[PDB]
């Protein structure tokens, strides 16, 4: 990563602070520790407040994603404990139910959905949910719909209605926390701060050590810079919980673990 | 933007310039007391540092309830009553009233543009004549909720699940004028952004027996990032100004009225 | 409060005074030590500040929603049952004698007069014949929509819509009395306020060894910064008192009641 | 208490580290205080994350109690407000919650709650709740009937009942949480690291003191170790609140506030 | 204290002493200042990843007292409201103590085969175990005798719907307990954190030998020891529902929430 191809670039200035100093006394600069201990100690401070305050977003993308998975499992388990013989409505709900998360993801992964919506739906539906200017919000509204019809038609109660309404709600916040996420993401004042104070300190940390340290500054200057450049890109993988990375949320494999739970809760 | 931190660049230069009076009239200062004073005041600023970004995470978790309690209020009046838009349209309007009046409320500005906009005249005097008009909103859509209580169109069930959804967006009102009004006492910040430059401007006297000529480079250094940490703190504690990294309010409403007019078909 | 420091820059000038003779019993005092107990002081400092704040923000929270409570309470009177008016200005007068009752149980004063103010005088002498007042008001409250449920006015459900408004007032109530009941460092306070004020007495005594006839200049600057931290740090824990403290009930009472009087109709204009 | 014997002790290791310098210096040993600051602060570190630990502990017992405290206030409540004239079952329900916060206080001190069953219940009953395997969740269930008793017949409608279930249930989520926070106590294999870090720390910080300090470092390791003994002291009241501590939670003054209370809505 | 490693500690203690004699040619040195920093900056960032660590150890055992709690409150509710169908008592109990089980070999990837046919008919047991995610096909069992209930006329609705909100709270367990388990933080950091501290921990004494000599191998364990303790804690408490046995005893609450539920009955 470029954490690691710029590691390489405290070592070049770490033999330049050894084949430099010649002038130093001439010129009459010094340049010790002492000073940057204290400056590095409040990088370290800041730098650890905002990876836990990163982490945190890191959690409550992770908390959003898992109840869709606890939501849906239990409106399909209350759809086949009240109106277990409805088997016809089951697997319309259902399809809804899938169609909200593939959309989900394609509205978070900024992707088209057109293409995972015709396969579960027909195209009436689809464009219907296309539609409109939020289709996850139309696919919630177009789920009401299997569910209202089924209210005056007196195979539900309005209490059993609005159990399964207080399901919806439990997925309603999950697609209004996953687009507040991504809309307000941590002011991007504090990363610039960070990796402006973190890369200067790198590059200027050489120069305090070869006054103490003479010859074993490359050693240190990096294994220094390793630390806070790596406790740094910690930020940087905190912040794209719904990307595509190497290490990221497996939204598609996620998406995965949530339809064939309700597949194999109603036939296969 | 910065505190004109060159300040402290010819607060270094002064040291380097007087620092021909060093022995002359006995001046020592180390760095052990100002290491002992910064790493003791930059624990103190992480602290703090990460307190008015939770006063930001609340404002935007308040707002973003507000934006899922619209959206489901919509969506249950057209699951149930699937052919009553006379009465999605009045209470749509109000719904989308209480966002643009809120954040008026916030900002201290006046509503009378956004509310005109909306609701009628005859009702918007209704709104303006009181000393809490959010809540007068929020309690218009009530009687467009209660006039649909009437006796048979609503379920004695139904009516207390859209009741359940505007209370969701009382706490809100009730949190939000309550961080417009509950920071840090004005004379604990005060105290707090004082320390930092004093130490801030005594830090190049002490640093110049071991930095002699580099001086203003990591006194500007030291400098930018205790009064970049501690300014942007002070960004944070009002989600609801005018601040660069500040809740941009103008357009969560916006998102919010684009919402419920793509729910009214 | 102030001259503690001025006691610091005493204790400066007299470790100026009291260094030239810094021989008797072979002695010297380094920054290295202060340095550890100082940072470690600044560790603990700030660890002792941050819980103090959190109560003083479950104060705000838990009195937020005396604001909204009653506000959907009352709220949900008008949607409902919008004709009995006169049912409603019985409600509000005990959410507002609850909030005022509320804030005169948390200060230790006598609710009488304002009770007297809001209430018929039957139900203050029984209120006030009660050790526990405040939980007799939303008991007292609660009969007035019980007996609201019981003519056929409110439905089962409806009653419960409302009966969860009063349980919201009712954590509150357990709540606030919980924070001022018990703030639990009792008397553990003082292992910063001796060890600060032991700790800045005897920093000149180690400063002035690198900063001789400077040293007040520093020594109080340290002091002040750790003794303003000090006293910002327990000014928080006590969120319901006087002075600095930043909570001012008596705005926010007097805003619950302006406000559930704004939205029943309390300004007429004939 | 148990830490002024290690201040006394502290003390005398200071006393032996002016009368032993002598010796060390031929011993060919040299001790500096460099590695003592970074030690120190190290371990000051996790003194302050290990108290944020136990007083996070310390306020959720607080509030459960405090949640007994008005949960049975709104179950009281909502009985004398959907059945008011039931004063047949108000001294039953009543006693069942009083007797509920007093057997979970004797279950949290391990002791034997019969002596208070006899006080507030039939003889009887006490024979059936000794002989479940938890007392207090036999107290509950005995609350249930008086409330399932009252539905069946037809006094409380289907909604009715839950109102007041719904309050049952928060006395019940407590009762969990007070279980968990003495069954489940915070991973105590570092408070033996603690008791050998800060100690060890300390006891050897003279020695590293008497380098620097000749004389003064008594006085010095003392307020060193009084700070660093202090916050780790603290730390061990704040993580058991339901023992017999100073700073403890007052738990038969809870009980009784609690019984004051719930008696004075029953006209005493 | 079962770290091999920190009796590694000491060898290159005694290698610092016959080296730092032996090399201070072509000028490389190692002073005590870059490594104070450097541990300070460690001793930050170990705080930070103990308490991110020991809340999801937190969180974790809250899902396992919510399934504790619910199980509870679910078997009040129905022998408040249904006293005398004692027959449908002895089936839906059978499941919860089965999800209980069931769950704990979900997060310790143990085989339920056992567990399942003590509780329930071979017929059952087959069905759950022939299926994906058994704990959700028992807590789906477990809403089919509920709503038998409602369908008998036993239960209205209402007093349904008082039940129905306690199979959510199971049901958010499972959704949790299978959270923490599959997504912690990302292991790359969890090396890079391991290489930092102990690489660290190792090169602490050729930094130590400066006027600290003889002395040398007494500290440098003591902070080495402290150092790699409170980093091990946080490798403990990421995984609460791992082998260890000091992590999370499911069988010790599995068999608390068996012993509840059996004991209303005998
Ligand atoms: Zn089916
Ligand atoms: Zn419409
Ligand atoms: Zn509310
Ligand atoms: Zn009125
Ligand atoms: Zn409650
Ligand atoms: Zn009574
Ligand atoms: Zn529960
Ligand atoms: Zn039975
Ligand atoms: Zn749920």
């Amino acid at each position: 990563s470029k954490i690691i191809f710029r590691l390489l670039l405290n070592v070049l200035m770490s033999i330049i602070a050894i084949i430099s100093y010649q002038w130093y006394e001439q010129l009459g600069i010094h340049l010790t520790v002492a000073p940057f201990s204290l400056l590095g100690i409040a990088i370290a401070i800041f730098l650890g407040f905002r990876n836990s305050a990163s982490y945190s977003r890191f959690v409550e993308a992770r908390n959003l994603w898992g109840t869709v998975l606890i939501a849906e499992r239990t409106l399909v388990r209350q759809l086949r404990n009240i109106l277990p013989a409805e088997h016809d409505a089951h697997r319309r709900i259902v399809s809804y139910l899938v169609a909200f998360s593939w959309s989900l993801k394609h509205q978070l992964r900024k992707t088209d959905p057109t293409a995972d919506l015709r396969r579960l739906l027909p195209e009436e539906r689809v464009t219907e949910i296309l539609a409109s200017s939020m289709p996850t919000n139309r696919i919630l509204l177009l789920a009401g719909n299997e569910i209202g019809q089924l209210r005056e038609a007196g195979k539900l109660s309005d209490i059993t209605y609005g159990l399964m309404d207080n399901k919806l709600d439990e997925l309603a916040h999950v697609l209004g926390g996953c687009e507040r996420l991504a809309t307000t993401p941590v002011p991007f004042a504090y990363t610039l701060i960070l990796q402006r104070t973190v890369y200067l300190f790198c590059t200027l940390l050489p120069f305090a050590l070869v006054g103490d340290l003479h010859y074993m500054t490359p050693f240190v200057s990096v294994f220094i810079s390793y630390t806070f450049l790596s406790w740094d890109s910690l930020a940087e993988e905190l912040e794209d919980p719904f990307g595509t990375a190497a290490n990221a949320l497996p939204l598609n494999a996620m998406c995965n673990t949530i339809e064939r739970n309700l597949l194999d809760m109603t036939g296969q």
